[PDB]
C-alpha cells in the first residue's frame, strides 16, 4: 500500500489477496485467524506474545485493510461491510484490554473508523505514561513498536497537544531500527 508510489504494484493481485483474505481468512464475527504462522518468529515482534493476541492480530490486519481500502474499494463491494464486523468485535471487548500494545494498536485501528472517543479515548490516553509513551514491562523495542501505533492514532484524531512531548521521547531514545526481531519496530516507527 506504500509502494504503490514507488512500484507498479498489480492491482489485481493486491486486491486479490485483499479477497483471499475477506472470504477465506475471517470469521462471520470479524474475528481474523492465522493458520500457519511465519517461520522467523522474530520478525512479528510484540505479537509473538500469546496473551490477548486475537484482538491484537485482528487490529493488525483491520489496519492493514484500511490502508488498502482505496485501492480495492471498487474491487471489493464487500470490504466496508468486513470492516464493520472487525470494528464492532474490537469496541465491544476493547476495555477488557491489558496490555499497552494492545491498546494502541486497537487505538489507532478504532480511530481510522472514528470509534476511539468518551471511555474507549479516555482509556488510551491513561494507558501512556510519563506523557510521552505507550509502555509494557519488558524490552524496550516492544514498547517503541507501541508507542508508534499510539502517535499514529493522535495525527489520525488530530490531536496535537499531545504530539511534540511523543516525538521529542522517540528522538531521545535514538533507535535506528535494524537488529534481530527488529522487523516491526523499524518499519512502524519511521512511518509514524
Amino acid at each position: 500500500s506504500l509502494a504503490v508510489n514507488l512500484i507498479a504494484i498489480d492491482s489485481q493481485v493486491l486486491c486479490g489477496a485483499v479477497k483471499w483474505l475477506i472470504l477465506e481468512k475471517q470469521k462471520p464475527d470479524g474475528v481474523f485467524q492465522e493458520d500457519a504462522p511465519v517461520i522467523h518468529q522474530e520478525m512479528i515482534g510484540g505479537l509473538r506474545n500469546n496473551n490477548e493476541k486475537d484482538m491484537a492480530l485482528t487490529a493488525f490486519v483491520l489496519i492493514s485493510l484500511q490502508e488498502a481500502k482505496d485501492i480495492c474499494e471498487e474491487q471489493v463491494n464487500s470490504l466496508p461491510g468486513s470492516i464493520t464486523k472487525a470494528g464492532d468485535f474490537l469496541e465491544a471487548n476493547y476495555m477488557n484490554l491489558q496490555r499497552s500494545y494492545t491498546v494502541a494498536i486497537a487505538g489507532y485501528a478504532l480511530a481510522q473508523m472514528g470509534r476511539l472517543k468518551g471511555p474507549l479515548l479516555n482509556k488510551f490516553l491513561t494507558t501512556a505514561k510519563d506523557k510521552n509513551r505507550w509502555e509494557d514491562p519488558g524490552k524496550q523495542l516492544y514498547n517503541v513498536e507501541a508507542t508508534s501505533y499510539a502517535l499514529l492514532a493522535l495525527l489520525q484524531l488530530k490531536d496535537f497537544d499531545f504530539v511534540p512531548p511523543v516525538v521529542r521521547w522517540l528522538n531521545e531514545q535514538r533507535y535506528y531500527g535494524g537488529g534481530y526481531g527488529s522487523t516491526q519496530a523499524t518499519f512502524m516507527v519511521f512511518q509514524a
